[PDB]
């Protein structure tokens, strides 16, 4: 993949400013694209866009295909009279997910009722047409969500056996009994894709490419796992027999047990990797590039017996990454994938990435805790530049927040390294900019930065803190917070580093 030298910004849509408690796919999203274009940015990166559950993590979605109903802009609906919106008291600068769950679901439900009553024939037709075209994943997703709502939010593998095991007769009866609930969820999808499609066209009109994000492993409690038990290592009761994670290492003697169901790779290969082809086809309708989290899992993954409460009991298992990507190349004619390969250092993963021209990542906040051999330091990046450099990702603190808690060593080495690259700073608040500048001076073809670093926000704006119980995925921009001055500063930096 040939990436021209450029820069972009990382901003999950929920973080957009605007009324009604959460960023949505509307004017403010368009304002951000405009800001990005004026700043000279050519990429907008988001986190996974699927529907979320308790904890609100984009990385644990009810579906590998559905769009997050919380991102639906309700204004176009209120404007056609389908619903009357009333702010129950959403805060500024953050998403109160508890309130959004309590208020937005009913507002979408009311909107659907108003729609059935007032929609024009053209809208009814379009929605029906959408349900037909997307049936191959929508039938399962909409029934999955209807069943979930009818069984008190229980995970699919705790539902009555006939439904859990998808006995046809039982599914047909449920689909019939929950007809309006199924149509309602299908309605949230039609709105989500219509709005995303419009936003994507806006991005394209502005010369902007969108980098989507798809975790390599799906979630246990999701429509596709329920509908395709044959593609995952589950027992007869739908329980994963092995789960994803990573082994212990110098950092943790317990490793990480993520819990995700794992693929029956032999079955997927036999089916021409249909699940993955479908997954990518759907994603390519929404994005120009797809970042895949834990890309190394296509080469080998840490398989943990589900009975083990930690990650200590696993073993590395080879996956057919080569054949899968050969299949992806064959079908799509290119592999529009960005590999999340943080801390892999394994040769075979690098080789698989390179074989298909896939860029990896570099995160500057991790470059100063040791020596000059640290792979995250710019002089160590590959001369071919097929890598995306970030100051920090959604899992890291903002760079100012990181700086304030960095070790004396990190702070001193960073400053010295910056100076070696002709960069300096005076106040703490300037560190995010100095690091963004260091990334832009690097050979990395793409430099992508979280908006919180553009705003030089502290720890209060950190998107996600892995391991922390609450406050995650909630940060939001305030109206007008990204000023023309922020854009001009990014633009001047891009111009100087030849990224325009
Ligand atoms: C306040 C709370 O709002 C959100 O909570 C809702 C979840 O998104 C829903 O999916 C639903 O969760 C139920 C599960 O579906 C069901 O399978 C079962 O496990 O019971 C769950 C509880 O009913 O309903 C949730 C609301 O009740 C949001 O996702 C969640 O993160 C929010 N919780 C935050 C607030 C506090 C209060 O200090 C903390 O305990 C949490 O760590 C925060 O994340
Ligand atoms: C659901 C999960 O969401 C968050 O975790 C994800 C990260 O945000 C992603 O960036 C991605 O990171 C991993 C890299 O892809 C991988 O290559 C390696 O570097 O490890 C990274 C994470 O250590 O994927 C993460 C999901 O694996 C969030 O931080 C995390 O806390 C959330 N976990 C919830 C799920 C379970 C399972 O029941 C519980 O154990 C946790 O307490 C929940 O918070």
């Amino acid at each position: 993949m040939e990436l021209p030298r450029a820069f972009g910004l990382l901003l999950h849509p929920t973080s957009l400013p605007g009324p009604y408690g959460v960023g949505v796919l509307g004017r403010e999203a368009r304002d951000f694209l405009r800001f990005l274009k004026e700043a000279g940015g050519r990429y907008w990166q988001v986190l996974p866009l699927g529907p979320t559950g308790y904890g609100d993590s984009p990385y644990q979605s009810f579906s590998a295909f559905a769009g997050n109903p919380y991102l639906i802009d309700l204004r176009p609906l209120a404007e056609r009279g389908y619903v009357r919106l009333e702010d129950p008291g959403f805060p500024q600068g953050r998403v109160d997910y508890g309130l959004l769950y309590a208020w937005k679901w009913p507002a979408l439900k009311e909107a659907f009722r108003g729609f059935k009553e007032k929609a024009s024939p053209e809208e009814r037709e379009a929605f029906a047409a959408f349900r037909e075209r997307e049936a191959w994943w929508l039938e399962d997703y909409a029934l999955f969500m209807a069943l979930k709502g009818a069984h008190g939010g229980l995970p699919w593998n705790r539902w009555p056996l006939p439904l859990r095991k998808r006995e046809e007769k039982a599914l047909r009866e449920a689909k019939s009994a929950l007809a309006e609930e199924v149509a309602f969820h299908a309605f949230t999808q039609w709105l989500f894709f219509r709005q995303w499609g419009a936003l994507k066209a806006e991005a394209e009109a502005l010369g902007i490419r969108i980098i989507g994000d798809m975790p390599i492993f799906v979630a246990e409690d999701s429509a596709e796992v329920w509908a395709h038990p044959e593609w995952f290592h589950l027992d007869e009761e739908g329980r994963p027999t092995v789960v994803a994670g990573v082994p212990p290492d110098y950092f943790s003697e317990t490793g990480q047990r993520w819990g995700n169901p794992l693929y029956r790779w032999d079955v997927l290969e036999r089916e021409g990797f249909s699940f993955w082809i479908r997954r990518l086809e759907k994603a390519l309708e929404l994005f120009h590039l797809v970042r895949i989290d834990h890309f190394r899992g296509f080469e080998a993954y840490w398989e943990i017996p589900a009975s083990c409460p930690t990650a200590v009991e696993g073993r590395w298992v080879k996956a057919p990454g080569e054949k899968l990507f050969q299949k992806i190349q064959e079908v799509f004619g290119e592999v529009p994938v960005l590999a999340e390969d943080l801390g892999v250092i394994t040769p075979e993963v690098e080789a698989l990435r390179d074989r298909f021209g896939l860029p990896g990542m570099k995160v500057l906040q991790f470059a100063f805790d040791d020596g000059m051999e640290n792979p995250f330091l710019p002089h160590n990046y590959p001369a071919h530049g097929r890598v995306v450099v970030y100051t920090g990702t959604h899992d890291n603190d903002t760079t100012l927040g990181w700086y304030r808690t960095a070790t004396p060593h990190e702070k001193a080495f960073m400053a010295r390294y910056l100076a070696d690259w002709g960069i300096t700073f005076r106040e703490e608040e300037e560190v995010p900019w100095a690091l963004m500048h260091l990334g832009m001076k690097s050979v990395a073809r793409l430099a992508v930065y979280p908006v919180q670093d553009v705003l030089a926000l502290g720890s209060e704006a950190r998107m996600n803190y892995p391991g922390r119980p609450s406050g995650n995925w909630a940060w939001r921009l305030l109206p007008g917070e990204l000023s023309p001055e922020h854009g001009a500063r990014l633009r001047a930096m891009a111009e100087a580093t030849e990224r325009l």
